[PDB]
């Protein structure tokens, strides 16, 4: 199903497969590429969990061979495996181990969630939703040797839209 | 997975692809049949939760192309994506703002659930149980512009059957 | 589409049952790739492993090698735990006799259980339980039974694996 | 609270003061009658939950100095404190290491749940939820030393409304 | 033994019924202290805000105060959140007039809320789902009936409050 | 009933009455010694939950005037306002931003889980367990102003009991 997804179903909106949902225990999983199958990758050994909803947009290409990660600000989890349609607002700037690391920030389409359509901008975004994101990152790798991620700031809409444009057509 | 599951897997059982499970939350879930992958559809704005495990039965188009939908009554949620063996029992009427719709009343088989047995028809039901269900349809939909949906009332087994007949027939 | 292997330290175990999920019992169908509904448990048991199966593996029943992944979380239907076996359940029942493989999340998944490297490292109230278990959960299924017969080490394992790949 | 609530209501009713709820995991709770205090009991070693929300009748003493206790046959688990208002269908019959054993079978009051109206005797409970009733209390002492309950029968209405009688006048 | 008001700022709030938490009613009975079940609710909805009422307090129905908070997550019934009032839901029952104190937690326990301070701040999905909620949760309860009648500011709900603990 | 409990049944065992359940989300508890209510004492911003059933001895007075405060290792959570009857095996050595802050570590008695009957110290629990109970105290207020928390070490079973005896006869 994941080779026959598009990236994008119009010009406002992306589609994101959710691997983690939000506030859903120790278990990260991830789809495996040539497969197609939901892998377990780590049972986390803190008692953190996703701040949101994460994926990863199908049909894109980042410039570690990976798609583009996306972080979908929702109220409710949402079973792995499921699409949510969204538009981006911003971008999550990190580093870890073995460089840069990018997330996009998005939120579901209006048409999904009507309470979300003011959201335009990460500014609109709640203070201590984006400290709780922000720290969630810089420590859920706290008891994992030899990983680590560091958050370096935000990037605006145009830089998210402009890297998942990037993911399309690479 | 969808486009290799058989309508009914003998002429007494339905198999029915689930889509959102019983009692949980406010996530509304749909397959896309070209992908095939399960898109969220709605997070509800109500405090309301599907009555029963919903989803539909494959290779069957109803009346307006939409594969025929199915309320699977039942003790305990399933996951979605998974398929429930059921069989017909009756069919819900409705009207929304697009016209006539229609959903079929099953229960799992009796090698699934052995206490389903007994529930040969809709008066097998136990009355609020029903009462939930029209409930459920009549508002679940209120804070949802442009869409509404009212009951009609309720058909017998043999309504459920032709209208499953003639959805394989017309796939 | 999924190896049985990914290295020889290895197994992958696709999960149909989560361990402590309540009454759904699920089993993948070969040809759709479905997770069809098996029944709906009439006791108040639950899986005390994450219970599934080895993908590319056919045993005497006819059906894949299945697995009880111990763990201490529950884990979603379908999803795939990279594992080791560490061990075998022996059990007969109404159709013949049946084994099911004890194995444990890799280390990478889990380095919790890096220690354990045979069934008597585990716990001795978590392999009670697992045998409670089988022989209970089929009491209120009328003409179907299980009884444990005994335990099997982890050459036995590999072996029955090996054998499940070949066939 | 436990030393304030009444035996029962009203001619028909008995209060029941829950300490298990149904289908809530492995956890054993126990009221200790003289700090009124919930205290766990035991982690539950098999993989087994309760069939029923689970408590006592306040102000009873059992033949052994014991509350009655009661199973209270319900769709949902109610947290452990609350009280449920009940009325008394039957009586589950049992043997353990220290002796005879007795739990009352009770359904809520229709002003509570209606669905439960039409439930009057033992009979009226389908034969599934009475076998894991049963096979509930045969197997959960399984794993725990020197303790086991054997299941001997079931009474009927005025078995259990005699028991509850002698529970209020012993106390 | 709680104090209707901790400070000038503040009111105590024992809940009875937290948010999204199934069918279950709960309520306190003043002369045992017990957490009762008042109904099986037969509909498929639950409370939007987590339900209770502000101790020492005595309303015309001769109940305490009661109060729908807003708040991101259940809390345990028995429990008591330190809030501050923003508004009334005014409604109309079959008994006569119905009233509800619409709370926030302090910002002591949620920073979230400081910004807060009247019901315009709320967001309006919430409230139309609010509204939603009593409008229908007595639907299937033969006899009984809600009509959500408008809302009251917050010099309102403090009026309401005074007179409860004067009461 | 907290002033009706006792803080030991016998010689080798406390009673703690639980607040806040292990990984039970961002709702910390407290229970009001003055009323016996049990209050909201913060709607936690990470996306952390406690590692242990979380609670205190009855009849129990610290330097500070609060109960003893104990992390109970179990298996699984407990509702709070419940009792665990347990042994204690240890203590977490902690400072905050008022000064030391001790927590008794403890594990159920054998007659509520014979899993733990093997645990008899701080030695005997696994490394993964104690360095995310370290890592919990350590971050968990890190997105609340003018609080925090240092791990400044262990003590063993016997600076546990007399910890607690010094609180039941203070
Ligand atoms: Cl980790
Ligand atoms: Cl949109
Ligand atoms: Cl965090
Ligand atoms: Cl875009
Ligand atoms: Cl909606
Ligand atoms: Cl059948
Ligand atoms: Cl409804
Ligand atoms: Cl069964
Ligand atoms: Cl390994
Ligand atoms: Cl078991
Ligand atoms: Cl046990
Ligand atoms: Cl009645
Ligand atoms: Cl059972
Ligand atoms: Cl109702
Ligand atoms: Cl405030
Ligand atoms: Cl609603
Ligand atoms: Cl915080
Ligand atoms: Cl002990
Ligand atoms: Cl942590
Ligand atoms: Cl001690």
């Amino acid at each position: 199903f994941i080779k026959k997804i598009k990236a994008k179903a119009n010009n406002n909106e992306i589609n994101v497969i959710i691997e983690i949902p939000m506030n859903s225990g120790p278990i990260k999983y991830e789809f495996d590429k040539e497969s197609g199958a939901l892998f377990v990758d780590r049972f986390m050994q803190t008692t953190m969990s996703y701040p949101c909803n994460y994926g990863f947009i199908p049909d894109t290409l980042s410039n570690d061979g990976d798609p583009v990660d996306v972080l979908v600000v929702a109220h409710h989890p949402v079973v792995p495996g499921s699409v949510i349609k969204c538009r981006a607002i911003g971008v999550l700037m990190m580093e870890d181990e073995s460089g840069l690391d990018e997330k996009i920030i998005a939120v579901p389409t209006s048409k999904l969630d009507i309470t979300f359509d003011h959201i335009k901008e990460l500014d609109d975004l709640c203070e201590m939703l984006k400290k709780r994101i922000v720290h969630f990152f810089e420590h859920y790798k706290d008891l994992e040797k030899g990983k680590w991620v560091k958050v370096t700031g935000w990037g605006d809409k145009v830089k998210a839209e402009t890297l998942i444009k990037e993911g399309i057509d690479r």
